[PDB]
């Protein structure tokens, strides 16, 4: 399915583990951040927002330095 | 449940729409990068191998992007 919006909540990088991007496209209509989370729900999340770059950043550090 | 090895089958990037990274001090014996699809189908990896880091970063410059 598709995120049709995004969460009005930052949600700490404890609880996170990994992401999935979502694109505009023939798929979904639009461009999210989906976060997964240790107790396997995941949330959509605005790719503009600077608390959404910064997760996915911290995410990224971390698997490159594994 | 937890990734108990890796894939040595092909990862081709296409494919791959986000991860997960399973950490041996959160329940399970191994560190893994879990890919997942676009057919929602995932996929344990070493996550010590160069593609499985690339393959990362493409996702991580991606969001970047966004």
């Amino acid at each position: 399915d598709c995120c049709l919006g995004y969460t009005d909540r930052i949600l700490h990088p404890k609880f996170i583990v990994g992401f999935t991007r979502q694109l505009a496209n023939e798929g979904c209509d639009i461009n999210a951040i989906i976060f997964h989370t240790k107790k396997k729900l995941s949330v959509c999340a605005n790719p503009k927002q600077t608390w959404v770059k910064y997760i996915v950043r911290l995410l990224c550090k971390k698997v490159k330095n594994m």
